[PDB]
């Protein structure tokens, strides 16, 4: 039996003020370097410990042992996205039935009948840098946020909303983020129920309302119409448990769309941004994946099978989600008292935080080379140890979108790779912005057409 370390303290504070930072993620590794593989991490009324390492975490991966627990980040966005998959808890009715619903919706044989749908938006976007004049750059997380954003509310519910005819976001999306923003502030709010903060309530309860009628009226207005439409609404509205014989409510058709959208625009635009971040940062590896784009892309439009060719391409975006996984982190806790790796005790209900880009770091899994980004290291799975690799979460609470975000992002990095050359014109230094998720803030480029037509 071992203590665990512990980082700094401030008296009653205790590790909290540590997190009093826009990138308290980014904090956490910079103390994981610091403490090793795991830590122990108090704060008035609570305490977690977060683990860096695959030795631990292929505990923590263990279903007999550890069940998802709601982050206190999850419980802020809760208070939107409701009993969604994302923010339920496993034991919650509406969480299985509603996994049990859309596990089919989600699987890579449903992926053929979205891509189409992904291929509209991609094609906007391959038009949009089509049309830049010369010398005009790109804003790179914006355009991949305008992009997943869109993705999911043409395959999600049908709905346009048309990021690529706008600066200013469609008013549900302008709502939406400022939820996400409120969710993630609190968590460093001392003293929430000070009068300063009635104007961020107020704001709070209309930025839901915005949400709940928009999506509300969205489900009455299907309902109505009786359309059939290839998309996840149609799939919701036809779709019954087969375990309870249950359909979902319209209510709880609401909270997996918002949910679905809080994924688009947080998760898959940011995987997009790392990954052409470490390909202008690594010209070698950007020839390699253009030269697959090249080879496997011969038609105007690419087809399903084709975006399954891109091999390369798939590698670059693992080898992003291993430095920059950009859902960072999940929350676990114990089920029944246990040892976890043979040195630290916990009782029944302890929680565990898994740092994602810390465990990515273990060189006892990567080797010395971790901080290179090399897709190569991807080309024999079979060789990686259980639970090294976790950018979509674990087992039966893992992201039910992971084939659909890397169907999206395969196709719309090997149209990019296809269609421009690009250049890291700033020589921009990274920096990752934290909301719930970890982007590139300010990444631009510029791109230099390859001339080949849609
Ligand atoms: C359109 C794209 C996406 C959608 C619709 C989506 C949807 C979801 C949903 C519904 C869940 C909850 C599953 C459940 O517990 O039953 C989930 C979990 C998760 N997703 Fe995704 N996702 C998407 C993209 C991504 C991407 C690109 C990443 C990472 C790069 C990601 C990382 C995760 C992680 C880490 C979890 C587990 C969270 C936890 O354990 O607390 N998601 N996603
Ligand atoms: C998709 C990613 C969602 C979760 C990412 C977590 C993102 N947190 C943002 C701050 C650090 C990180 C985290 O370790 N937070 C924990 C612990 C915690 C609870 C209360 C206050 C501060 C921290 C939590 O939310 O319970
Ligand atoms: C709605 C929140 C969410 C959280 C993690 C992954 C995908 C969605
Ligand atoms: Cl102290």
């Amino acid at each position: 039996i071992k203590e665990m370390p512990q980082p700094k303290t401030f008296g009653e504070l205790k590790n909290l003020p540590l997190l009093n930072t826009d990138k308290p993620v980014q904090a956490l590794m910079k103390i994981a370097d610091e403490l090793g593989e795991i830590f122990k991490f108090e704060a008035p009324g609570r305490v977690t410990r977060y683990l860096s390492s695959q030795r631990l975490i292929k505990e923590a991966c263990d279903e007999s042992r550890f069940d998802k627990n709601l982050s206190q980040a999850l419980k802020f966005v809760r208070d939107f996205a409701g009993d969604g998959l994302a923010t339920s808890w496993t034991h919650e009715k509406n969480w299985k039935k509603a996994h049990n619903i859309l596990l089919p919706s989600f699987s890579q044989q449903a992926m053929k009948g979205y891509h189409a749908m992904m291929v509209d938006i991609a094609v906007q976007l391959v038009q949009k840098w089509e049309r830049l004049n010369a010398d005009e750059h790109i804003e790179v997380p914006e355009d991949m946020t305008r992009l997943t954003l869109d993705t999911i509310g043409l395959c999600g519910f049908n709905y346009r909303f048309n990021s690529f005819y706008r600066d200013q976001p469609h008013p549900f999306i302008t709502s939406m983020v400022r939820a996400l923003d409120e969710a993630m502030n609190k968590l460093q709010r001392a003293n929430p129920d000070d009068p300063a903060y009635d104007e961020n309530k107020r704001q709070f309860q209309e930025d839901i309302k915005v949400m709940n009628d928009l999506v509300d009226k969205i489900i009455a207005d299907r309902k109505a119409s009786g359309e059939q439409s290839d998309d996840l609404l149609t799939h919701m509205l036809n779709g019954k448990d087969p375990e309870t014989g249950e359909p979902l409510d319209d209510e709880n058709i609401r909270y997996q769309i918002i949910t679905f959208l809080i994924a688009g625009h947080e998760t898959t635009s940011g995987l997009l941004s790392f990954a052409l971040y470490f390909l202008v940062k690594n010209p070698h590896v950007l020839q390699k994946a253009a030269e697959e784009a090249a080879r496997v892309l011969v038609d105007p439009v690419p087809s399903y099978k084709q975006v399954k060719q891109l091999k390369y391409v798939g590698m670059v975006l693992n080898e992003a989600l291993r430095l920059w996984p950009t859902a960072p982190a999940f929350s676990l806790y114990a089920k029944e008292d246990t040892v976890l790796g043979g040195e630290y005790p916990l009782e029944k209900g302890d929680e565990l935080m898994v740092l994602i880009p810390q465990l990515h770091r273990d060189k006892t899994i990567w080797g010395d080379d971790v901080e290179e980004f090399r897709p190569e290291r991807f080309e024999n799975p079979s060789a990686i140890p259980q639970h090294a690799f976790k950018p979509f979460g674990n087992g039966q609470r893992a992201c039910i979108g992971q084939q659909f975000a890397l169907h999206e992002a395969t196709l719309v990095l090997g149209m990019m790779l296809k269609h421009f050359d690009f250049e890291d014109h700033t020589n921009y230094e990274l920096d990752i912005k934290e909301t719930l998720t970890l982007k590139p803030e300010g990444f631009v480029v510029k791109a230099k057409s390859k001339k080949i037509p849609l």
